[PDB]
């Protein structure tokens, strides 16, 4: 329809794509997790597959509109490769992580983005002991491949994951699912890295 | 041949994409499902592999046209790629969707789109049971990825999954298989959701 | 050269795309196979894997010259991707049919095309009794997935499969190949539907 | 630099690209295996799986230079995306061939090019006798895909196998590696094609 | 922003890209592994699986400004397909190479390029005695494809690998990991390349 059409054409068609963030102008990402299930547990390589959703969310003044020029739209909808994306990233895969959703974007008159897409992902984690009433515990760190933290700032909304939609046939019980911001200096450069660090305890059921 | 030639060049090269539906121009989205085989069942995992067409309908004005004004052509056949289509998705896959079949669809002269992918999907089902006479029953939700039932409304024909390709020497006897349109609030999100859930009771023939 | 460089550019960049045939402007398809091997049995899924070259051919009168013009070429070799190629799909795959060769066309002068793209191919058959003297017997439609006979027929140049190229240490032997047309109604629609059925019966050696 | 881009300029921006050999302008394409592994064997499916080095080589008239024009540049490398490459390809393979290294050729200013893509292949082999002294002989044909010896003729340098990069801890020894050029006529066709065939004898160690 | 906007414009929209260094204008790449750990071993194919993370750096005049004709900045991340990135490759994977993490690089303002990607190799290497006290030593080399030491030198800034971010719960304990410069003269090629060795010695622990 027309105003849309007209508002995705000034947002996307005058003007070069944002840059990313710098450190003159850093840019807050919000991630939170919704596991789905823990569909393989591999105890002769140490790997454990998790399905679940990865909501990210952020905002740029560059994608703000009045809704009032545009006949009253408050939000849209667009593929992610119309727009910036953050280089959030699992620290300690295995494997590429697999993609299992449509890449699409909401983004909010305020210049407010949601991204959720639904992943696959192997990482490392001895599950010895998942077979026992203690279970087992995983953990995985997501964050910036190459910005720190003077650039993007990682928070969560809540340190708990989101269970809700976990799968209620699973081969496993959850016992706890946590996601947690961390401030890390490594040992080469003084910039912070900022992660959010994903740790879930588990047993079979 | 010329005609044809044309009525792309005028469908498809004078005006932006369709930016896809809004809350003030909803679109409805049919969806029917043809299911040819229960190709892999993974009781160490729970996960259950089906092969199927996916056969989906929906109407715009923008791909309407006058088949007087274009040699008498009432239809033609495009490349999935020169039009939006729908996102569409399982929300319970646990790898990525294979597609099987050619991504081209079929646009009417009333602006109606046909669009049938065949698919490979991998998603979560505990399998126990299968091996019974009772049999065992899965299921999976499939509807857009970022609309809720505020742009897209989903509809079936009919509740019953089209078996009458079903592979006669599967693994598989199918007791039961429907489709069903579902309205429904996730915890999640303020707005009414849509989706079409599609279950299938099966057992080993 | 000068002379075919021309004429590419004669026949590609200065006329619209071809839009594909209609029912005013049908087309005939011609397919052949070559089976090189039956690469895989699985009886645990009811899954078979074939590799063979599968041959194409069709004649655009837009693909034709004069080779007087163009220094007595007569025929050329070109990128599939330069040319339309009808959408010839295996109705019963289980898996995304892999490429095995250069996607690679030949054009002559009188408009016709041939082209032969190597493949593997998973699709669905139960293999009891393939380890027996009688052998078993699979099968797999062929045909485009989004025109009817209106649009595109297809045809064999013999109902054999070519099996000179057979593997000659293969785990199997062939006992009957055979590619036929075959032409399917549906009570919905008045156009007729065409596929080439592969029907392959084979055993253990 | 300067010299090196204006070079590439003259060569990539200012012609058409390089429509491939016709009758009238026929390539002789030199082929060389570089074995650097046998990495499987599969009794079960008869299927040898393979890693080496595949050196090509021809040379083209509109890839020349004179190095007096740009500051005496002999070379240059560059993706091999960016020039026309012959369309080599095993007749028997059973998988898609994965290239393990970067697809970038050697253009030198007589218009010679050498491309070497390191490559894992999976051909058709039956393997009985491997473990045994006398060991076991695959072989696999490497041609054009399209083009017959009126078009490109094949060489080799020499009919054995480089085998100095063969891993000194392979499970399999190498008791004969030959690379020899053939002359064929198919049944299919009216005029000769070449083949270079690759044949390897190997034992267990 | 509007400063960053500028640069990369200047950077990459307005002159040819860096067409890769030359005998004229060499270049030198500095690499450092860090392993994270040693996820597969197999016997039966003699191919080990490594997951590390690879810095690489480099630095060229075409790539620097000055930070005061652009608002301070000293750095910036941009996609690696923005700039040319050397072409290092293991020299005896079995398997494409899979990359773990976004392909972003972090350019600075004197021209120097950091660009650190996550992988999973396959690689040749029998691990027999592995499961000793003496453990087992594997080793890859990586170096340029197609440039020889006249055209890409390499260099580490320490010969030790650093392990301080291997996986804590790993199958294996690391006994020794280096990364070591080497020259050598091949004798397909008059020209020496250089590599770094990866040097691995582990047993289960
Ligand atoms: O020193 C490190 C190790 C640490 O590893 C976990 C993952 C990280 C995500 N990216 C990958 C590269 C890295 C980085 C950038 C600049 C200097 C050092 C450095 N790294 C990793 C680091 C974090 C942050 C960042
Ligand atoms: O937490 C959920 C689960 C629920 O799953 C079914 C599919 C949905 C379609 N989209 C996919 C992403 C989702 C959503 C957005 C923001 C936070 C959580 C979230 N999801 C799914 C949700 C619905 C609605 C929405
Ligand atoms: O009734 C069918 C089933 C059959 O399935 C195999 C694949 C086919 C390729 N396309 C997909 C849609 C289909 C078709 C068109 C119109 C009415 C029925 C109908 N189909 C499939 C059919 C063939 C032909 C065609
Ligand atoms: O236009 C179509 C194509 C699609 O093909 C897959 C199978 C289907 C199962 N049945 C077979 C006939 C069909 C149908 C009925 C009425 C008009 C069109 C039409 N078809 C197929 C269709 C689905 C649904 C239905
Ligand atoms: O019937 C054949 C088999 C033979 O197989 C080996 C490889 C060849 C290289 N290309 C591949 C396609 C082929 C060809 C073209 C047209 C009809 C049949 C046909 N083929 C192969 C043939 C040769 C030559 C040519
Ligand atoms: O024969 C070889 C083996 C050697 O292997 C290690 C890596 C090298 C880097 N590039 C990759 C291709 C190679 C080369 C070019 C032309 C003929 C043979 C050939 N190779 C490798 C060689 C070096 C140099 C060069």
């Amino acid at each position: 329809q027309a105003n849309l059409m007209r508002l995705k054409s000034d947002l996307f068609n005058r003007s070069p794509m944002y840059p990313g963030p710098t450190k003159d102008d850093p840019l807050t990402v919000t991630l939170g997790f919704t596991l789905q299930d823990i569909v393989k547990v591999d105890s002769s390589t140490n790997e454990v597959d998790l399905v679940y959703y990865e909501q990210q969310r952020w905002k740029l003044n560059s994608l703000m509109w009045d809704p009032n020029e545009y006949g009253n739209i408050t939000d849209f909808r667009t593929s992610a490769a119309d727009i910036w994306t953050p280089d959030i990233t699992a620290y300690s895969s295995t494997r590429p992580v697999q993609v299992l959703s449509p890449q699409i974007a909401v983004v909010t008159h305020d210049g407010s983005v949601m991204f959720i897409p639904a992943q696959r992902l192997s990482f490392m984690c001895d599950p010895t002991g998942v077979d026992s009433e203690e279970g087992v515990t995983c953990a995985v760190k997501f964050g910036s491949w190459v910005y720190s933290g003077f650039e993007i700032d990682l928070k969560t909304d809540t340190d708990q994951v989101d269970l809700s939609s976990y799968y209620a046939s699973s081969k496993y019980e959850i016992l706890s699912a946590t996601q947690t911001r961390q401030v890390q200096h490594y040992s080469c450069c003084p910039e912070p890295y900022i992660d959010v660090n994903l740790v879930v305890k588990f047993r079979e059921r």
